C-alpha cells in the first residue's frame, strides 16, 4: 500500500510514534518518505545478503526473519513479510525497538542523511492530526 503523507502521519500518531523517544512525528514521516516513498511493499537487497523491508526499510540482519539472511537475528520476532503489510502495526512496533536500541534514528541512513537537522515539521504541516 502506498500511503499519502498525512494519512501516514495520522497512522503513525495513532500508533504512538509522535515524539517516541523524543522523535517528533515529522522525523518518522520524513524517514518513511525517503526510505520507501511511503510504500509498504518496498524491498531492497543489501550487499551483505540482507534485505530491507517495508515502509521503514527494516533490515533482515537484525530485526526480522526472511529465511535467507544467514546468521541473522530476529530481534523484532517477526517474519520480514509482516513488515510489508498495508497495516503498519508490525513496522511501527519493530521501529520502536530499533530507535530504542542506542543510536536512535541514526539507524535509518536516509533519516540521518536527509531528515536530520532539517525542518521535519514540514512533513506534517497541513495534516489533520
Ligand atoms: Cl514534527
Ligand atoms: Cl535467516
Ligand atoms: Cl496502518
Ligand atoms: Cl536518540
Ligand atoms: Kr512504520
Ligand atoms: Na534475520
Amino acid at each position: 500500500k502506498v500511503f499519502g503523507r498525512c494519512e501516514l502521519a495520522a497512522a503513525m500518531k495513532r500508533h504512538g510514534l509522535d515524539n517516541y523517544r523524543g522523535y517528533s512525528l515529522g522525523n518518522w514521516v520524513c524517514a518513511a518518505k525517503f526510505e520507501s516513498n511511503f510504500n509498504t511493499q518496498a524491498t531492497n537487497r543489501n550487499t551483505d545478503g540482507s534485505t530491507d523491508y517495508g515502509i521503514l526499510q527494516i533490515n533482515s540482519r537484525w530485526w526480522c526473519n526472511d529465511g535467507r539472511t544467514p546468521g541473522s537475528r530476529n530481534l523484532c520476532n517477526i517474519p520480514c513479510s509482516a513488515l510489508l503489510s498495508s497495516d503498519i502495526t508490525a513496522s511501527v512496533n519493530c521501529a520502536k525497538k530499533i530507535v530504542s536500541d542506542g543510536n536512535g534514528m541514526n539507524a535509518w541512513v536516509a533519516w540521518r542523511n536527509r531528515c536530520k537537522g532539517t525542518d521535519v515539521q514540514a512533513w506534517i504541516r497541513g495534516c489533520r492530526l
